[PDB]
DNA sequence: CTGGGTTAAACCCAG
DNA sequence: CTGGGTTAAACCCAG
């Protein structure tokens, strides 16, 4: 069991908004994202079938071992606290993100943000929030989305087992 | 009794600075500024010989009721609350601004330094702060030094006879 | 409302 | 430290 990133983000065609700007930050096409067929990011599960969420924040472009990165993920489709969790469709196994924004902090910010990304427990790797102290390290203008995926355990309507983070390729603040 | 403003300020030769450039914010020069003889804005008073001091204030490029300006002027000399008071020379009757510097208010804090230029009391032309509740009506670019010239009274050490607020060519934010 | 240019506010480099 | 360009943050126009 693990997943597969089968619609990655395109790279360049979203600009990220501020939470001053007060819109719904729009949605991240996906590398594809065609003419007359738009496409938007989506992953796969294999070795599984079964009840399954998935949890969706940004982490930093920077290092294998990527780090919370402070931008919030919003998003018509379950972002709450600039995290964005679903559940995937439990036969098919995959999931299509058509409604996932980012929404930049500023510098000043930065620091308030990371504090809240700890709070939500959201830390992919384990890298905890040494950067939330060196603010200015953090590249403002690249994200990777991150999808940690928890398969339902044997408590019921518990989804325990955590597969494997997987990274997405990185996305660039257009303009 | 009455003040000439013998130099005034140059319309475009300062940056305003915000307060979160903690900066000295320089000095304003005079219309006549030269590459070996620098000048600076600068008042005579006429029909009196004694002590008065004099209150400078940026009021709007704004019509001849001009309005107390959002921004203040900061200088090594006189300037507390964003208003600046200096004595007289009591005998040339003159005075010559060579530290003074203006610090742009950014349209969130409009209202708040309003706010407080009225609890100052500093309303050369009688106006009011109407105009802190229609806070983008006034242009955040130009400004007026506003003089208020203050006679000493009868109550010594009191100046109490004020000469009519005089004010000076429109004074640009330069880039 | 959306994309995307423009102004304003911050920041920072060179001298 | 100063002048003044540049980035970041806000804002806003056109479609």
């Amino acid at each position: 069991p693990y997943v597969e990133i089968t619609e990655q983000p395109h790279p360049k065609a979203l600009r990220f908004r501020y939470e001053c700007e007060g819109r719904s930050a729009g949605s991240i096409p996906g590398v594809n994202t065609t003419a007359e067929q738009k496409t938007f990011p989506s992953i796969q599960v294999h070795g599984y079938r079964g009840r399954a969420v998935v949890v969706v924040s940004c982490v930093t472009k920077e290092g294998p071992e990527h780090k919370p990165h402070p931008h919030n993920l919003v998003g018509k489709e379950g972002c709450k606290k600039g995290v964005c969790t679903v559940e995937i469709n439990s036969t098919t196994m995959s999931y299509t993100f058509n409604n996932l924004g980012i929404q930049c902090v500023k510098k000043k910010d930065v620091e308030e943000a990371l504090r809240l990304r700890q709070e939500i427990r959201v830390d992919p790797f384990r890298t905890g929030f040494g950067h939330a102290k060196e603010p200015g390290s953090i590249d403002l203008n690249a994200v990777r989305l991150c999808f940690q995926v928890f398969l339902e355990g044997q408590q019921r309507g518990r989804f325990t087992e955590p597969l494997t983070p997987v990274v997405s390729d990185i996305i660039y603040d257009k303009k």
